[PDB]
């Protein structure tokens, strides 16, 4: 279906106008008229055309060619002329489950019919004559090298339409701008055209003609707009300039700490002295000098889970000389473009700087599943992988000795170093017109170029996440990568992550531009000041549309309303944000509050306090310990109910006089305290909080 042979229809009798690109899955190779919404009428008239590919016959036989318009027709088969501007009775033999090329070229001048009828028919031995069957033709080789059957390029004798990186795409047109439709099982390529393109909607493309996969990727130019690619690829990497490739982190959801066995004691009867505790996960962009690291960091719940407050080594009962253990469950994440067949990457889990605690790696070549874009490594449908699972018997204890365990509880953080290691590429086959894992096809091949020559750009609109895509940039010094289409900021931003303009208005999902800050490395900062300065512009949100991107170009862009951390990780807002976000009550009771939070404003709240006013203006913490801050919860209808009973021996506020206030403040990620102050003390005293609620008790009822 997306076999057959390669069509180039031109509107001109000499192979030089490419009006469209399109194969044939038969013999019969025409394009009516109603098919050719997408090009002008006066350019509908085809005055020559070449197509070319591979016949494999069933069976060894002598057979005759011949086409619809043999007077106008020039054929060859594997370098020899079959038909030469005549019908021919000549039969040339051909055996068996071997492939021969074919190359046909027809000129006419001054059609009087737009569109194309041709058909491509062959006559047996016995005299049966018809249009060459499906199964019987092939696509060229439109590869970066031959295969074992099949030569990449066509035989010398004839005519050759430009294509020097053996895309499929004519030089033309990569240079000057295509675009794709879909019409009757078929994709159609065909030149851009302002007037008629633009209205509808439909992309413009430009390649280089020179690079077969234009941002170094595994797969062509060609390929990816046609769609003979694996489906698994994302829809923003069907684009020719935006780089298809994998990105895998790991989510750790929840931790379980024990005490390790001893050689020493023989009881093993003991009860469960464990630590479980759930985890949040987030991968990493750091300001490192040219990282190109996959990282996530590891948050360690510190609300309040077991009785007493008690240290983790009490609750264990871990001493000096003793060695802790830990657990836990994860998924990989892929946040790339490009699925990972049959490896997983290798990843070290880290305490503090660099103190490696263990080594995770899965089996090579075992996987249970593809590792999909947007996608998760089991599917969240699916358990979780644990680092030791229940009965492997080869699993490596991750062991703590009694400091590192005392940093663990202190920091309660944890760092996953995850390594670019993925394996094999499913690959597009011409022969077949299948999509498989290739064996020899590896994605550390691609990886380097990919990065060499992209500029990347990282973006947290999606969820206050950071996600990574690279985009085919030009770099000046580098004279094949010059011959790439110039790439803006502006266009990169749709392309790369949907940005869209209705109104002449560049967004993201309704939210303006304005609404992200821009932060670049040094080189890319030096390279966009002197980009304004010769623009004469002093600010880069008006002039998106002039500013050029290169390749390893850095570029971050981030929601403005929050604050963040060393690893770009959001952490906090300003207090007008917060306020403004919890200003909108719907109840208010001695119980809590019920309200409407937005959805990426939750993320950067740790807790809440909770303290009632008297008329002397001296408070009364009613949730007064750093670890019994989380007392609000998300109900199944959206809204959130910050819970005063919590801890509050499960009763409701008692407010002794109507003029006392009941003020609820909240505490951000990055002003959360999580562990004890060194005085020992367990207080909210000195925590930096902001007021989001502050009502009489009359008003409150
Ligand atoms: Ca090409
Ligand atoms: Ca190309």
């Amino acid at each position: 279906s997306s076999q057959g042979l390669l069509g180039y229809y031109f509107s001109d009798l000499n192979f030089q106008a490419p009006m469209v690109v399109t194969s044939s899955t038969t013999g019969d190779l025409s394009i009516p008229s109603s098919e050719l919404e997408n090009i002008p009428s006066e350019n509908q008239y085809f005055q020559s055309a070449i197509w070319s590919g591979f016949i494999k016959v069933k069976k060894s036989d002598e057979y005759t060619f011949a086409t619809s318009a043999d007077n106008h027709v020039t054929m060859w088969v594997d370098d020899q002329e079959v038909i030469n501007k005549a019908s021919n009775s000549n039969k040339i033999r051909l055996e068996k489950g071997r492939l021969y090329q074919i190359k046909i070229q027809y000129q006419r001048e001054n059609p009087t019919e737009k569109g194309l009828d041709f058909k491509l028919y062959w006559t047996d031995s016995q005299n049966k004559k018809e249009v060459i069957s499906s199964d019987n033709l092939q696509l060229p080789e439109l590869k970066q090298k031959s295969s074992n059957s099949r030569k990449k390029r066509s035989t010398s004798a004839g005519p050759t339409v430009p294509d020097r990186d053996n895309d499929g795409i004519p030089d033309s047109l990569e240079v000057e701008g295509y675009t794709v439709d879909v019409k009757n099982k078929r994709t159609f390529l065909s030149p851009w055209i302002s007037n008629i393109h633009e209205k509808k909607g439909l992309t413009k493309y430009k390649s280089s003609p020179e690079k077969w996969s234009t941002a170094s990727d595994p797969y062509s130019d060609f390929e990816k707009v046609t769609g003979r690619i694996d489906k698994n690829v994302s829809p923003e990497a069907r684009h020719p300039l935006v780089a298809a490739y994998p990105i895998v982190h790991v989510d750790m959801e929840n931790i379980i700490l024990s005490k390790n066995e001893d050689q020493s004691t023989q009881n093993t009867d003991s009860q469960t002295r464990t630590i479980s505790k759930n985890t949040s996960t987030s991968r990493t962009h750091t300001s490192e000098p040219g990282s190109n690291s996959n990282s996530s960091t590891v948050a360690i719940d510190h609300c309040l889970s077991l009785a007493g407050e008690r240290t983790w080594a009490e609750t264990m009962g871990l001493n000096t000389a003793d060695t802790a253990r830990l657990n836990a469950n994860i998924r990989y994440v892929n946040t790339g473009t490009a699925p990972i067949y049959n490896v997983l990457p290798t990843t070290s889990l880290v305490l503090g700087k660099n103190q490696t605690l263990a080594t995770i790696k899965a089996k090579e070549n075992q996987l249970s599943q593809i590792l999909a874009p947007n996608n998760y490594y089991p599917s969240k449908n699916l358990a979780p992988i644990a680092l030791n699972a229940q009965d492997d018997f080869s699993s490596t204890p991750i062991t703590m000795n009694y400091n590192q365990f005392l940093e663990l509880e202190k920091t309660k953080q944890l760092r996953l170093d995850t390594d670019q290691v993925y394996g094999n590429i499913a690959t597009y086959n011409f022969e077949n017109g299948r999509v498989r894992v290739d064996t020899g096809s590896n994605w550390s091949e691609v990886l380097p170029q990919i990065q060499e020559t992209t500029a990347r750009i990282i973006f947290n609109g999606k969820d206050l996440n950071l996600v990574e895509r690279r985009i085919a940039a030009v770099n000046p010094s580098d004279p094949l990568e010059t011959t790439k289409p110039d790439m803006t900021l502006k266009e990169a931003l749709k392309i790369a992550f949907g940005f869209n303009e209705p109104n002449g208005n560049l967004q993201y999902q309704g939210k303006d531009i304005t609404e992200f800050d821009f932060n670049f490395d040094q080189q890319t900062s030096q390279n966009i000041k002197n980009q304004l300065a010769e623009l004469n512009a002093t600010n880069i949100y008006t002039v998106l549309d002039k500013i050029k991107l290169n390749a390893k170009m850095n570029i971050l862009i981030r929601d403005k309303r929050f604050h963040y951390d060393r690893n770009n990780i959001a952490v906090g807002a300003d207090e007008s944000v917060v306020k403004e976000a919890h200003r909108e009550v719907i109840n208010s009771s001695t119980e809590g509050l019920l309200l409407n939070i937005d959805k990426d404003i939750r993320k950067i709240l740790s807790g809440y306090i909770v303290e009632i006013e008297d008329t002397e203006g001296l408070k009364e913490v009613i949730n007064d310990r750093y670890d019994m801050l989380c007392i609000s919860s998300l109900r199944q209808d959206g809204k959130t109910f910050i819970d005063f009973k919590k801890y509050n021996d499960k009763l409701p506020l008692y407010i002794s006089n109507p003029n006392y206030k009941v003020n609820v403040y909240a505490v951000t990620k990055e002003n959360t305290i999580i562990n004890p102050s060194e005085n020992g003390d367990t207080s909210t005293n000195g925590i930096k909080k902001i007021l989001i609620f502050s009502k009489k008790g009359y008003e409150i009822g």
